[PDB]
């Protein structure tokens, strides 16, 4: 079912709360135990949610008497038992709901990692693959006024074909990780819409409205009152209409993040949105936001709440993380290795932070495998579609650290085309790697990126920090350069000499030398050092230092600033001063 | 590396204790994170057991500072965090050993589930696939006098090609589940031997001795002093010699379990064994022990200590389980779906219990895959080799509840042949299923088995207990019949009506009706009901009743007898009087 645009501003019934759950490692409730075939495909299935009729009946499950779990949130941080659980878990709740007239009822999931199978009243309504991207199912025909069984199975088992697959550098947080809600919409409804400036013609707002449901030929209006902008017309059999409409509109900037109130209407459906308007482009080496030359003073960030040691999901998380970005004097954030919860780009639109958004194409994805390609494709489609009206987002990242194979090159070129054909307003990137005295990027996919993005750990994985000053970068003169990652591990309040690895002083030294090395590159235009805050990864098993944390944060797991924070902040204060500009 | 016979009686240095450990879900320590290839085949590898030399070096592990774990034991029962852990884990210890003269040093593992990779001083010494069968590696050339690093990786992740694979009805207990020890033997050592009554002429003892090492041509003696036997011979260049010694010998019977002290001696190597001498055979429908017709008053049993909720492993565990089998008036135990620890058959030798021993070819094994075959084969070979000198053991079981396909049938027939070529002296069987008024066993593999064993759950999975009496079994008049499983679930001290499922009264009633059904079958010569004591299974998810336990125990998880126990015992008291034999 296509993603409903801007469910963020529709009226919802949250299903959040305490649900029933069963841990099911051998998939006893999903699969025939003898032939491994899902029950879906042919009492026993846990999704029928039966109880006994008579005292001599046998049912080896009972959601009514099962343990409870909080929704939303990762299961891992909810019990020591679930910390390392990689596998399948049944969530069950009940709700009453009477649909008005001939409206449609959707269930909308902000995210759930990794495979989700959803059942209403013992009837399958949908499946989703991808751990971080939203999804919704029309459940209209399968509900009843009282006592609805809602069964959602989430499976986070690592599998060859999944994106990501066997290893990443972050914790496998399983379960329903973001809000779950019912959404009631008219028999015909606004399904999708793009309302952004034309990259070929910034005088015009260019986009479309896509209707869905019972009768798709109806009247559609887009109203931007404060701009005196109006468009209205008829839809045809397709429910789709394109428009190129001109806009005295005040443009969106970090320092001045103007959001226009927008009204989207079709038949009986009314929908309000907050949309900022701006152009992002390349002019040789320069990055131009609305014709003005900018520098991206950025930081990398995982979707994690380190005080909770679990998945971030809320507007409160979004405020705390962005308040830290602002103490660091950032105008930009590189978000995780996956789509974060929609509060991030929504709050970034309001506060004036530019964004980079990424799908988990990470390391050894099975590039030759149609199935893997299909999962990477639906995650990117879902991500670009969700956020294509967000002024804050200026980069879609398609891959991070991928092998230089023919298999791989075609995969990334195909993903580029999928992103471009939905949205052509933003930069297409991929976080790449270098090649070694002097540093080149011969990556053929570097021809295909609007902003040349590289990861590099010269002070940390390759040589000690004195190597940074010895190094000369060799780069195309006609394209912005961007460092999508550099940094170093340090345990907060572990102090010593600057050559003692894992001390704050070593990380401080590394950032100093790293900033001196990058300041020599004339085409440098931004960086998202790794990372703003320590985050969980099961690849980081040094006792006392790591204990399952990646320690490359500028901020500790407790929320305490390390010495390196002040090195980067001071450089960013300097870059703010240099690229300081006057708004029209 | 061939299994050392009768290490049970050889002098060993136990490596049991507290070991260092790291949980490693993404196999960070074992495989390259980019291409997934094991470091083994090409600092990073956890098995190099490195520490930093200077303070600027980087090593993202340190076993010296890592958390500690009890060896032996399953990991799941040692911490709530490990209960559902399915994956790889690193165990690490250190040891000093001076080998005397030109002797060899073996490390011996009673079991580790599922895949063990073993390293000494950063050198790979061996791999083992199979979760319940012992294995030993020659480490002579790789140890030093002091401060040896011993690194033991164990992975219990469920995989398609493994035996067992995706699901069973018992808990995936990972780790070093039995004693680990060092066994020093001379440069020429007794590797293997068989010593059993000649089935075809019980006046004689038949067998072979297999020597291994530097000089294979030497004197070999076998003394059985009490029996007046002082056999002596020489070996050829192969070290393998066959023999036919007359017997004066008091034969082994459950009611009189006579074991002989045996000394096997070759060059400087000397081994004591305790061996019982008996014949087991079939005459049409009759089971003949030393030519006396017997009945197998049995119970099924998993290798689990219910008080610990963890894996059974010790002589103390054996004493408890078999104490309970003796209270039930058993002369027979069906051991689980895997080889139990070697204390079971050795104590079964001492106390006079006969035993069925099994490999986990169980449900949907990948019967077309040669890898899966190889892994079933190596477990079968190991089991038969370990226990072929135990009088208690009379059945090798090759399968439990496997699908009637052509691949499975060839798979089981190959297994039977492999078993026969090592040991032809015991019954070959498998747990088969009925077909349904009248009950037949059309399984083509029924023709291949010395004892026809059927699992059936008529009063429980198929019908209510009243069905037992309505049903008529049609079986060969030719071959002894065996009920390898029947039973029902019941929560200890949950009481009510005999038609209230999960009560003790329902179980009592099912046992009464089931016993009345089987007493009618003239070819019936034994049964091992499912099961002696409640055991853990993640397939059993019924809150209040199950809570992760299979509840078909005749004994509760706390060790309390349910009513159904007193029914089987009274039936076994009857069968004891009806099959009364006088030993000559
Ligand atoms: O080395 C590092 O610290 C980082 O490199 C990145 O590519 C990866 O996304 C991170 O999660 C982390 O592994
Ligand atoms: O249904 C039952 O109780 C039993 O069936 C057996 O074949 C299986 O091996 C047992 O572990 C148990 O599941
Ligand atoms: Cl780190
Ligand atoms: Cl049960």
């Amino acid at each position: 079912t296509p993603l409903l645009q801007n469910v963020y501003n529709r009226e919802s019934t949250l299903l959040n709360g305490n649900w029933k759950y069963v841990i099911d490692p051998y998939e006893t409730g999903y699969r025939n135990h003898r032939n491994w075939i899902p029950f879906d495909q042919m009492a026993k299935p846990y999704y029928t949610d039966k109880v006994i009729k008579e005292r001599w009946d046998r049912v080896e499950y009972n959601f009514n008497t099962s343990a409870e779990i909080k929704v939303p949130g990762d299961w891992n941080s909810q019990d020591r038992m679930l910390l390392y659980y990689e596998g399948s878990l049944w969530y069950r709740t009940k709700f009453d709901y009477t649909i008005t007239d001939n409206n449609r009822l959707f269930i909308y999931f902000g995210a759930a990692n990794y495979q989700t199978d959803v059942y209403v009243n013992g009837q399958k309504v949908g499946q989703h693959l991808g751990g971080f991207d939203p999804f919704n199912f029309d459940i209209t025909n399968v509900v009843k006024p009282k006592d609805n069984s809602l069964m959602v199975r989430v499976d986070n088992r690592r599998e060859k074909h999944r994106v990501p697959n066997y290893t990443t550098d972050w914790w496998n947080y399983g379960g329903i990780t973001r809000d779950v809600k019912l959404v009631e919409v008219p028999s015909t409804y606004i399904q999708d819409y793009a309302i952004q400036l034309d990259k070929d013609n910034p005088k015009n707002i260019k986009g479309y409205v896509q209707l869905a449901g019972s009768s798709l030929e109806t009247n559609v209006s887009i109203n931007i009152p404060e701009a005196k902008i109006n468009f209205s017309t008829t839809t045809d059999r397709t429910g789709r209409v394109h428009f190129e409409i001109p806009a005295k509109i005040k443009k969106w900037y970090p320092k001045r993040p103007k959001l226009y109130d927008v009204q989207i209407q079709a038949g009986n459906d009314k929908l309000e949105d907050q949309i900022g308007l701006r152009t992002i482009e390349t002019k040789g080496a320069d990055i131009l936001l609305n014709g003005q030359s900018i520098f991206l003073r950025g930081i990398s960030l995982h979707e994690e709440n380190p005080i909770k040691i679990g998945r971030a999901r809320s507007i409160e998380d979004a405020q705390m993380q962005m308040g830290w970005a602002k103490e660091l004097n950032c105008n930009f954030i590189r978000l995780a290795h996956y789509p974060h919860n929609e509060n991030m780009p929504r709050l970034a639109d309001k506060l004036g932070l530019l964004l980079w958004e990424e799908i988990p194409v990470y390391w050894g994805i099975d590039y030759e495998n149609p199935e893997a390609f299909a999962q990477a494709k639906s995650q990117l489609e879902t991500m670009v579609h969700r956020d294509k009206n967000r002024a804050s987002v200026i980069v879609w990242s398609v891959a991070n650290e991928t092998p230089d194979t023919e298999s791989r090159l075609e995969f990334l070129r195909q993903l580029k085309k999928i992103a471009i054909d939905i949205d052509n307003t933003r930069f297409i990137s991929a976080a790449l790697e270098r090649n070694e005295d002097v540093v080149k990027i011969p990556d053929p996919f570097a021809e295909d990126v609007d902003m040349l993005a590289c990861n590099e750990y010269i002070g940390w994985y390759s040589g000690l920090p004195e190597k940074c000053d010895k190094v000369t970068w060799q780069l195309p003169e006609d394209k912005p350069f961007f460092v999508s990652e550099f940094g170093g591990g340090a345990l907060y309040n572990h102090h010593g000499d600057k050559l003692t690895r894992w001390t704050e002083e070593y990380q401080e030294y590394l950032y100093q030398e790293q900033i001196k090395m990058l300041k020599k590159i004339p085409t440098l235009r931004g960086m998202t050092p790794w990372i703003l805050v320590d985050f969980r990864s099961p690849r980081r098993n040094l006792p006392i230092i790591q204990d399952g944390w990646n320690r490359k944060g500028l901020i500790s797991d407790g929320g305490f600033k390390k010495k390196a924070f002040h090195v980067l902040k001071a450089y960013y204060d300097e870059m703010e001063k240099k690229y300081n500009y006057q708004i029209k």
